[PDB]
């Protein structure tokens, strides 16, 4: 069992440094708008969308109970990024960024969260 503030305590300086990343959270911040965007093929590839301001929001009203399922909304918003964009692209190439960020920042805090 993990209390809310325990997960928010550990896993909001995670989700801290994802943002700190310039330029490279800024596809990331707020979701996906595909008709601002342009692009309204987005949602017939990306069924589950996920982006920074909804995990922040998740966190903040102890929508997860378990860190894996904090993990689990990082790495779709990833997964998600991967598939829609052409690896050429600035969003594709800050997915990577990001992922490696969040790599080396998550594993010492489930070490911690055991
Ligand atoms: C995450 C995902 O899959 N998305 C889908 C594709 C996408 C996103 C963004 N967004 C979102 C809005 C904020 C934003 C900001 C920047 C930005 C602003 N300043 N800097 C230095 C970078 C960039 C840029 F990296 F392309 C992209 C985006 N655009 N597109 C393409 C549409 C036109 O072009 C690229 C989201």
């Amino acid at each position: 069992i993990f209390k809310p503030e325990e997960l928010r305590q550990a896993l909001m300086p995670t989700l801290e440094a994802l943002y700190r990343q310039d330029p490279e959270s800024l596809p990331f911040r707020q979701p996906v708008d595909p008709q601002l965007l342009g692009i309204p093929d987005y949602f017939d590839i990306v069924k589950n969308p996920m982006d920074l301001s909804t995990i922040k929001r998740k966190l903040d009203t102890g929508q997860y109970q378990e860190p894996w399922q904090y993990v689990d909304d990082v790495w779709l918003m990833f997964n998600n990024a991967w598939l829609y964009n052409r690896k050429t692209s600035r969003v594709y190439k800050f997915c990577s960024k990001l992922a490696e960020v969040f790599e080396q920042e998550i594993d010492p805090v489930m070490q911690s969260l055991g």
